[PDB]
């Protein structure tokens, strides 16, 4: 299965301001405040390179929290494709799922103390974590600089899933 590029367009127009950050990271090819240029250019590098297969955006809208979209654009029953990706072997690798999930349970006090406590991230905790990549601080194998920030924060009890996944 395969990615169409007319579908492609059709669902970055239907992404928000910060939706748009969060499926990025999940294609691996991440740009931090993306504009709909931006983000249909990412895009479009990977269903030229191959690497955008039909499951793997089909995930990425189902991981990311748009099911609205798997209806719409895709014509895919979410309620079959929840039930199916749960025997189904996930695409992400569990780094990509656990930084996507430590995102969704922090608050506003502390995406802000995440700045001032650490270019210089502009207000996202995923355009932290992407500092990390290229600074070879965050990776798949080495999660420490992530757990140190976690109990240097007030989230520390974040650090027990963070420690399983």
């Amino acid at each position: 299965s395969m990615a169409t590029y007319e579908v492609l367009c059709e669902v970055a127009e239907k992404l928000g301001t910060d939706d748009r950050e969060v499926v990025l990271f999940l294609l691996n090819v991440f740009i931090p405040q993306p504009t709909l240029a931006q983000l249909i250019g990412a895009l479009r590098a990977l269903k030229e390179e191959g690497r955008l297969t039909f499951p793997l955006l089909a995930e990425c809208l189902f991981r990311a929290g748009r099911r609205d979209l798997l209806r719409d654009l895709l014509h895919l029953d979410p309620r079959f494709l929840e039930r199916h990706l749960a025997g189904t072997m996930s695409y992400f690798s569990p780094y990509q799922l656990t930084v996507l999930h430590v995102d969704g349970e922090l608050c506003a006090r502390d995406i802000r103390s995440l700045i001032f406590l650490s270019r210089s991230t502009p207000q996202t905790f995923l355009h932290w974590v992407y500092c990390m990549e290229n600074l070879d601080l965050l990776g798949p194998t080495d999660v420490d600089a992530l757990m140190s920030m976690l109990r240097s924060l007030s989230r520390v009890d974040l650090q027990r899933q963070v420690q399983t996944l």
